[PDB]
């Protein structure tokens, strides 16, 4: 089906051109992501859509020099947001890390079903993760206040350039039968030959990135919004 | 579109037949979820597929008696995991909070693919974050190593119930232009209204779930396997 094919034709987009998205398009994006599951109907994800031409500049610089933050056609920020229930209900406890981890799981549910119905309707797109090596300078710019936090942006478009799908881990080795199974280095070989073709191996990068510090004011960060204190 | 359409009709289903799930059709499932974005490429994503019917009805009873988590054709589960990175390289750090949040979004993410493929085939399914309950208990069932976490289940099979679609909060809630804007509480009365008419308030009853303690167990599981940490 045309679902399936979609899924499996995935590839980030990192070049737009300067069409714009209608507001059919846009508004259609929003409510695919409004019918994602979500943990409790709690409804804990907000989303800031930046159309100032100046905060985008300073998003793209937020990103680490990110250009196409600010040439794509349309840039969503993800955001946990707890800050709604507290405001209904100011003896709601937003601190707990389980609540972040809902924030996050919930997050990538949604972005999905919105990633999804842009690629089904030839648009391009890619995560931006990068907002959060800046958190707290994105936090400010977007105004976010107390229980909320930014977790990601995606940047959405017409493509102007066509990557060739990028192979991912195969499946005996991200699937487990009833019980962890112990990883086979061979697989992890064969991966790095099939990356190497594609384009330092695989393995060497990734792990290389981990042996060193990944983004240590991340929890200062989001502690000082009140989230997972404890 | 069909992709829209699919994302669109959603609705998670509780009650399934015993008819099961080809090969064919869970091969294709799982191709979709790996067809997920991967935040740096890390693919700290590992999916534990439960068979054992023991190990179904004990992961029912620690799900908080969800029996549909015992009657789905298939049960995945969802990890967290930087042991494949700490087997290939021991000096890798995973205890970085910034890290357990790219294990927690790209999770979402991937998960929501494999939902859509299946929902698409017209299978149906429901996320089963009730595993949390009984965090360590499960980490311990499916025998997961240090570096590596639970974060949720999904029971997937042929639906045996046909529930009307759930509506959310409305776009205008949900989605902020440039800058974070105030709650509009008429829009929450308008909304628990909605609710009522598809059946205490929603928002009464999701802020009294949040005035009590959300899981507080969760972050000493995660510290116990060497996550989020600092
Ligand atoms: N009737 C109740 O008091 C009650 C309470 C909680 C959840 N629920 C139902 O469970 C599902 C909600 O899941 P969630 O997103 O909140 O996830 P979740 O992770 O909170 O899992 C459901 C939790 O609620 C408990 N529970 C109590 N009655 C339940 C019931 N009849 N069916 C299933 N679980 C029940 C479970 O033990 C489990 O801890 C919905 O179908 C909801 O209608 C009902
Ligand atoms: C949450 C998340 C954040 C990401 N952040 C970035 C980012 O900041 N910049 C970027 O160019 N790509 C980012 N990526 C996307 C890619 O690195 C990408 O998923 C890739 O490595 C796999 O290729 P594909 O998406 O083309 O299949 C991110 C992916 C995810 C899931
Ligand atoms: C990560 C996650 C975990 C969830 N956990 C459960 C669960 O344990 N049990 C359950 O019956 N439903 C669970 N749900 C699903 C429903 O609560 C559901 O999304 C619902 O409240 C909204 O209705 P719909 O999905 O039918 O549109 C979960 C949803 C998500 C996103």
């Amino acid at each position: 089906n045309n679902t399936i094919e979609t899924i499996l034709a995935h590839r980030s987009i990192r070049k737009f051109t300067a069409v714009p998205i209608t507001d059919e398009q846009r508004q259609t994006i929003i409510q695919a992501g409004l019918a994602a599951s979500s943990s409790s109907m709690l409804q804990v994800v907000s989303i800031v859509r930046v159309t100032d031409s100046e905060k985008r500049n300073e998003l793209a610089q937020f990103a680490g020099n990110q250009a196409y933050v600010e040439s794509a056609a349309e840039f969503l920020v993800f955001c946990i947001d707890y800050q709604r229930h507290a405001t209904i209900n100011p003896d709601v406890q937003a601190d707990f890390t389980e609540l972040t981890l809902i924030g996050a799981v919930d997050s990538g549910i949604m972005a999905q079903n919105c990633l999804l119905a842009a690629e089904s309707m030839g648009l391009g797109g890619v995560y931006i993760g990068g907002l959060r090596n800046s958190a707290a300078q994105v936090d400010e710019l977007l105004g976010l206040p107390e229980n909320s936090a930014v977790l990601f942006g995606m940047c959405l478009g017409h493509p102007d350039q066509n990557p060739e799908v990028k192979p991912r881990l195969p499946a005996h080795v991200v699937v487990h039968e009833n019980q962890y199974q112990e990883l086979n280095l061979d697989d992890i070989q064969s991966y790095d030959q099939t990356m190497q073709a594609y384009y330092s191996t695989w393995s060497q990068e990734v792990t290389g990135k981990l042996a060193g510090e990944s983004r240590p004011h991340i929890l200062p960060y989001l502690n000082s919004k009140g989230l997972a204190k404890r």
